């Protein structure tokens, strides 16, 4: 393939090189992140444009490397928009990802696909563009290419690609998803297609939380079934209640408000009595962490306010709303409320 | 002082003595659980009835201990219902909690309060009784009395009492809650009032999941803010996304379906490149656990089906539904869907 590829954002080389010291702490050599993605795509033979308005985002010697790989660098996102059949956003969190996506959407070629990388779930990106996608650009697809490590480090061995959602929504066509997969594979990375509604949870930075929370769920699942012989449905209900309540508390009250509501001291005492099995290293680590909370953090937790939080069964509620106001109106409600939290 | 108390359920002594091996691993002597609460309440000078239909739940010799404390044992829940001003449901069980509550609600004395102990959230218990509580028995309160460990063990030093919810709902009057607090304090216990919509997540066995998940969130919060310098709002959004997605997948697809959806092998690779600070023992523990999943478990994960699961911002969605159909109808939908998952 000789795909036309546009990458947006060179990546913050000061962060990677000078703050985090990736070369020594992880390995590889600069540049890292989006400009490295561009280099790898160009070396795989694709026709690559890198859009980066801020020339000072890396040293002259690193720009040399980008250029030597055959990457064409432009400062104007619209020029990049017109070039690519696939558009890869390596963009600074928040308004930048949404801003650039909204900037390029009116200019990308017929049937183009736009992919986020580390910032924003593809479902949220889709929602942010939905007024345009639903009508004038029904041809444009949304997907993602989550590296799961910083590109340029030896830890970067694959991409996670957001495909058809678990509830059957196709945010991009099969042809568009195949382009993302090939782009990942042509650059020697493995490519894993995952439902777009879960892709960011398995690959982005928050995967730390996913991994730790999951180990806790499995720990309890084992204790519950193998020691207590609690019914499976009950164990599942308790897991749902805990994860939902924490998510809802963070949503209304922030991390500190959530911490205030759950009360680490009380939590430690109850969780302690669940120390039963041979090795529950997750539980041991958790008890040590909660009992030695940051001095500033404890003070910031006591200052926090617990806001009104509604107990819900979320997927059961989604079904309830679909039957109540109809599929179209429910999806509208889900879209608008998702945007208000994750975009606005 | 010297209240009339009714306790329902003596507790599965085989579980406490033989499954959990409490006498050796934790301490104290049987009976444990509900019958031990009755004993302690009687030793504090209260007038106690213990309702237990199955006399074979424990040996005659353990029954002796209960009677010697002055506890009156009956097999009929309705008899206990007429006796108490406070009713304590010791049903770590399943739906028996709902059956007994529905049996006693028409028979409890004026102004009685009904408290569950483990597993079932008082908000859900309230919902299951709501048509009667909102019509014929507006005098009755619902609360909870979650022990910090199994009653009878040395580790049990406090109770968590479910009070007014975070969104300001009063399931019981302030006076009924203070009665519960006074009772809980029997035998020298501490008693803490926690909003009823979060009390079960802090004190029940699911607190294992709460503690471990919280340690992951705090780990990521620290790394995110102090090392990577990720914006706080980004960290909170990813935390919400992770917790919500795991909760929703378990709800639609079970533990096995959720694991299948998130894929521990993929998870280990992404989370590994977040081993980014001196001590992150939760992360270390999680990576080892995910890498050594139970064989029998793995086969049931490959057998599992990932069911339609909808990405949502739950509290934002609750607000959106309210603006669409009004507060009363929204609360109806929330109540019906909560009962469908947590009560059936």
């Amino acid at each position: 393939d000789n795909m036309k590829v546009s990458v947006y954002g060179a990546g913050n080389q000061n962060l990677y090189i000078n703050k985090l010291n990736l070369p020594e702490k992880f390995g590889g050599e600069p540049p890292y992140g989006g400009s490295r993605m561009a280099i790898e795509f160009a070396e795989a033979g694709h026709d690559v444009v890198l859009a980066e308005p801020n020339k000072n985002i890396m040293s002259d010697d690193l720009w040399k490397k980008v250029e030597d790989a055959g990457v064409k660098v432009v400062s104007d996102d619209v020029e990049a928009a017109k070039h690519g059949e696939i558009h890869v956003l390596f963009t600074p969190f928040g308004k930048a990802t949404f801003r650039i996506a909204k900037t390029i959407i009116e200019h990308v070629p017929e049937n183009a696909v736009i992919c986020n990388t580390c910032t924003v779930s593809p479902v949220v990106l889709y929602y942010s563009l939905e007024p345009i996608l639903r009508t004038k650009r029904k041809d444009v697809g949304i997907s993602s290419m989550h590296p799961a490590a910083v590109p340029g480090t030896p830890q970067h061995g694959h991409y996670v690609i957001g495909g058809k959602t678990t509830d059957g929504k196709e945010l991009a066509t099969e042809e568009q998803i195949k382009k993302a997969v090939e782009l990942a594979k042509s650059a020697g990375k493995e490519a894993y297609v995952v439902p777009a509604d879960v892709s960011s949870v398995v690959a982005d930075m928050g995967s730390l939380v996913t991994a730790v929370a999951l180990s806790g769920v499995l720990d309890y699942y084992t204790v519950g079934r193998k020691i207590i012989n609690a019914p499976k449905k009950m164990i599942e209900q308790q897991v749902i209640m805990t994860l939902q309540t924490m998510a809802s508390l963070v949503e209304t009250s922030g991390i500190e408000g959530m911490v205030k509501a759950l009360n680490p001291e009380l939590l430690i005492r109850s969780a302690s009595s669940m120390k039963l099995l041979d090795r529950q290293k997750d539980l041991d680590a958790a008890l040590e962490i909660l009992q030695n909370l940051d001095e500033t953090l404890k003070a910031e937790v006591e200052k926090a306010e617990i806001k009104p939080t509604t107990l819900v069964a979320a997927q059961s509620l989604v079904k309830e709303i679909k039957t109540l106001i109809g599929g179209a109106a429910a999806e509208g409600a889900i879209k608008r409320s998702a945007r208000k939290l994750f975009e606005h």
